């Protein structure tokens, strides 16, 4: 598109509709983009032995980024409702991505006053990396998202990348990148920017919870054929009676020993919390007693792990040591916050495919019983896969991450977002932007001095992204009804998810996505 | 349709799958019919000095009939959830009744044992009403429905209509109708009935309340630019100042005050009454002090009276003096139950349009007032209709009447159900039933007499009602999410909406339908 | 497996009664019989648990067929709010009378064989 100077070159798309087959979001936001690095690339590093498993090396870019890559982006809260009380599972299929009204504004500190005027003929920079070929730096919760409040103003966050790294040090295998060698479009005011993509075969979400439990799958009125051994000793314990080989028949009396055809999904163990501060231990163990992985002798905490339970049956105050996402209330500093400023998330849906974060897995047996050796028990921590487990992975939130760029490796897994939402092969490019660099006064006299005069100036405009949802309906044939999120009817303060009394946002709690049940 | 005797007469089709645009409801359920009034037309009447706005006058007829004028008959519990929950409205359509598998098995006692059998020859007639030349004796909020259960099988109940009386006796203008004068469908074992139906224009049902209300319905930031009166002599009040008449431009602090365009809706004044039986008088005034209506001399209690409002807000225990539908819990004999037997209705989703039940109205003048005299205020009790009134109708519950046929007078006001529902002219018109009369062992030798001598005998089969909805779908720009209705997710003894340790379908609570918010 | 083919015919209805110290048993001709058969996998699947009630090995010997009960998400003794209860009699069934038949067709998906052999050489 090509326009002029008093034209806009884009409206405001800000809405949602249904198709009950389907959902196309609309969002469309203000930002701002400084001038980062002072048109320049960094070298960033470690401190000099400031700290060892945070030893890192790589560089800071002059270039800005966007970012969506969190739910509240796109549906409303309302919406969001609407989706989880009536769908099966969804999943994302098109997208489209929109730049404009862009006005570059420069700045001047004269005397003790700030001035802001007009550059018409300076321009801004927009690429997308579709080639994959940066790295890619979304899907790790960073911030600088689209607000979730529509009427909120963001400031576009600045792209820095890591790399492989020895120490503070760096490898000769390490990457440096400059994306001055990448083409991209140069805008003016009344210039915009075009972008479509097309997600990925990817499996719908869980937006439902199983009725049914792994172990409690069969029939409660009829016996099983099958024979289990139950008794190795106890006899008709009286005269002459040391032991004997007895064998019963499953029934629905002996339900927990009935043969089995599915196993629970994998595990690794995670420290059990209290939310009352004196059930602990009075001991500071956040990493020294953490689950942990380390790779190239550096741990690295294992924070999400496979998908397990929060907490058993009548319990829901025990939560593992970061056993889940945590996510912070408006308005809280980034240092040591109360736990009545965080909102901590309850993954007590999964009980019936997953084993509890918190406790074990199981009992397994070591060594060659006899009449000489007594039958070893061992309590297992640490279970890998197993030909028959089956699991649910964990859950999105109204809040939660929506996708992440699966690694190029030679092998993955069950190549799920640790963190929940869809992993993808190729996921939506990363669209940079960057303020073009001014060069301030010259001097009559040439310099072969490097050049570091800038006019200084900033950018801003709108910015639109489109997303097609397909949806999974609902097929149960339940008679009584089912749970359903509600707002609570009850005479309130402030209304749950909207501004307060001076015009400020708030999520109050995190919303799961398991509301519906289907069987097993 | 005419087949044989080892051949079903039809299916059991009982499902319900939804459109998105409409949804429709099938429906099977057996039936079984006894022999009533023992083959004979009864002239039944008020008992001779029993009670006196009791009096009536009518008969009692042979045969039985259908009804399934509750929602609970066609929606399940789930279904109504969904239904509530996404739709700003919804309508009856079509209907599809079928009658199949009739068995009519004659029962004899010979010594001390009943012995049942089959009697293929006999026949059984049914017959549909559809020039409404019978009395309309549903939409009455009688008993005899389709099980809310479909598992559960239901007795056919007797049809008996009521005529013109002058108290324990009869006039000259009172109609006796007999249904053997209507041409009716004889069926035996193979046979089966159908019958299709087309439902008339009639308005949505309101599945939803007003966010808004009548009084603020204004604008909290802008002033009216029109004036009222607010001060008749209270002035500088000190010397010389009697009074003055003074006038204020209502603003959003005169909120009470600003000049208003529509008035509430309709009210008939009802008692109040607490659930605490100890905040009431000692008095016993269910009759002497309810509010009632009177027709040719004979008291008559208004029991769901005009639309208005249970209680104030702070309060949900003032319920009107049957200002409202109560139903009967599951197991509760029909004379004096306790009050933790019943459940009652709360109608607080219309407080926006509605006049509070037990509340007045509000005030009137009735003097002029001078120097001479002081002001009167009248507090008004009663108030018919007014040109410029808005209200809502009542609501509509999962057990709750559907239909009611509007009486054919010379006028009407406002013919929608006062219990609740669709007011149609020509209703699914009333389906009888009844067992043809088998004459038992006749004499050798003529007898003028009236036979009365038959053989005793019960029929039995299924029965089947499809219809089809029209649905109003939820458009809504709310940003917060709304109100759901929903299961309690704790630990709970028994299910809502089940069977218990004998096998009893029993309904927790009422279900309201307005879940969703609209504006004004 | 690859393909199914389900037949019910033959039906009777007996009707019994105990009068004084005496079973009789007759012929209810104008009763039926209701089947159905959860396609769309919607109720809870109790099979494959290695129940008892399947089909006699020996062709011969007559069967008592089984009765259905399902379980559901529980607490203890106690069972939680998101627990299912189903109504077979809110599914569309057949009824049959005597001289009514039941038929069905059933494909198998893609399974792979099963190892009727064993391994000659060793890992
Ligand atoms: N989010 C997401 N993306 C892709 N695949 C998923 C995801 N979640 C579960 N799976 C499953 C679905 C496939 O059966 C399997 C392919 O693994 P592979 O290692 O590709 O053979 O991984
Ligand atoms: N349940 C029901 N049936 C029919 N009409 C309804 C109903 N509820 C409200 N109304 C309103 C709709 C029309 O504007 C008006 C016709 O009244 P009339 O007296 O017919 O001129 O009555």
């Amino acid at each position: 598109g090509a326009d002029g100077v008093g034209n806009s070159s884009g409206n405001w798309h800000c809405d949602s509709q249904w198709l009950g087959d389907r959902v196309i979001t609309t969002s469309t936001r203000t930002w701002a983009l400084p001038t980062y690095n002072n048109h320049l690339y960094k070298q960033i590093s470690s401190q000099s032995g400031a700290s060892n498993d945070n030893h890192y090396f790589g560089y800071s870019t002059p270039w800005g980024y966007f970012d969506f890559n969190r739910f509240h982006c796109h549906f409303s809260p309302r919406d969001w409702q609407r989706l989880i009380n009536n769908n099966w599972g969804f999943r994302p299929k098109k997208l489209s991505f929109k730049l404009f009204n862009i006005q570059v504004k420069e700045v001047t500190q004269n005397d003790g006053t700030t001035t802001i005027a007009n550059n018409l003929t300076s321009t801004v920079q927009v690429f997308t990396d579709s080639e994959y070929q940066l790295p890619y730096v979304l899907g790790s919760a960073h911030q600088g998202c689209l607000p979730p409040f529509p009427a909120d103003v963001f400031m576009v966050p600045q792209y820095g990348y890591l790399t492989l790294n020895n120490g503070s040090q760096a490898v000769g295998r390490s990457s440096f990148y400059c994306l001055e060698y990448f083409p991209s479009q140069m805008l003016r005011t009344g210039n915009n920017f075009q972008f479509s993509y097309t997600f990925e075969d990817v499996p719908f979400h869980s937006s439902y919870a199983h009725s049914q439990s792994l172990d409690r799958l069969m029939n409660p009125l009829i016996d099983q054929y099958l024979y289990y051994l139950n008794r190795t000793q106890g006899t008709t314990s009286g005269t002459t009676n040391q032991s004997r080989l007895l064998f019963s028949q499953a029934g629905p009396q002996s339900m927990s020993l009935q043969a089995r055809n599915w196993l629970p999904g994998p595990c690794y163990r995670q420290q059990r919390l209290s939310k009352t501060a004196n059930d602990n231990n009075n001991s500071n163990f956040p990493w020294t007693a953490a689950s942990k992985y380390h790779l190239n002798g550096r741990d690295s905490l294992v924070n999400p792990g496979p998908a397990m339970a929060s907490h058993k049956d009548d319990e829901e105050k025990f939560f593992p040591m970061h056993g889940n996402l945590i996510f912070g209330k408006e308005g809280t500093t980034a240092s040591n916050a109360e736990l009545d400023n965080v909102m901590i998330t309850d993954e007590e849906e999964i009980r019936t495919t997953n084993p509890v974060a918190t406790e074990q897995y199981g009992t397994v047996a070591n060594n060659l019983q006899s009449s000489n050796t007594a039958p070893t028990t061992r309590t297992v921590n640490d279970q890998g896969a197993l030909p028959g487990m089956v699991w649910q992975d964990r859950d999105v939130y109204l809040q939660g991450p929506i996708w992440a760029k699966i690694p190029h490796t030679d092998g993955h897994f069950h190549p799920s977002p640790l963190m929940g939402g869809f992993g993808l092969k190729h996921p939506p490019p990363q669209i940079m932007i960057k303020n073009t660099p001014v060069p301030a006064n010259p001097p009559t006299t040439f310099s072969p001095a490097k050049f570091a005069s800038f006019i200084t100036q900033y950018s801003t405009g709108q910015v639109s992204v489109e997303i097609e949802w397909e949806l999974q309906k609902e097929n149960s044939k339940r008679w009584n009804p089912e749970i359903q999120y509600t707002s609570n009817y009850n005479k309130s303060v402030n209304v749950d998810f909207t501004v307060d009394t001076n015009g400020v946002y708030s999520e109050p709690r995190p919303i799961g996505t398991r509301y519906l049940t289907r069987n097993l």
